[PDB]
DNA sequence: AAATTAGTTTGAATTTTGAGCTAATTT
DNA sequence: AAATTAGCTCAAAATTCAAACTAATTT
């Protein structure tokens, strides 16, 4: 009666493929593709921040829906979020969004 | 100005960047729409997970599987590399 | 009027980090 | 032959955590 949802199908975005057919693929790719393209784009740079840089690109947006979701309520966004209600007001605090 | 992007395309076939962060909102936007008033418990996992995955996965094809490398490049201790990657059974 | 939440401290648990070591591997 | 890396420990630095508690908000 139900069907499987792989934990790759639960966070998904829209896309256009070969026939023009709008699918949704895991966030993953997304991922992947921009790393690619950081890659891409570095011509052998040296990088020391790649997981702050794609946590940042990764928190900020989390806090921003999650805080839109509860109308502001942090302890509600904590509980959802799964971490200590201070943890939440730090990190707030560190992309200015309290 | 913004260097991790990911690549559309619109209705014109004009192909254009878009900040990841756009693909994470479109993402959980979709999962809270998804859901309709079921609770979330675990979400920074969730995503955290999501992202992490594809990181590790992403430096380690990157440095051809040198992690003292892939360590140094992220920005994170050796150890919590190699408990990142037992974590995802990715060594 | 109750209840819930924000804002803050405090100390314990957990996690991350660096540094040191030898074995194994790459150069 | 040398240099680098992996696999591993130790403990200490940093972060996350729960538990308070009153003021302030919301219900």
């Amino acid at each position: 009666m139900f069907e499987q949802r792989v934990n790759s199908d639960v966070l998904t975005v829209s896309t256009v493929n070969s026939q023009d057919q709008v699918t949704q693929k895991p966030l993953r790719d997304s991922v992947k593709q921009a790393l690619k393209n950081y890659f891409a784009q570095l011509n052998g740079q040296d990088v020391n921040d790649l997981y702050e840089l794609v946590l940042a690109e990764v928190e900020q947006p989390l806090l921003d829906m999650v805080m839109q979701y509860t109308r502001g309520n942090q302890t509600r966004a904590a509980l959802m979020m799964g971490i200590n209600r201070g943890t939440l007001r730090k990190k707030l605090k560190k992309y200015g969004m309290n």
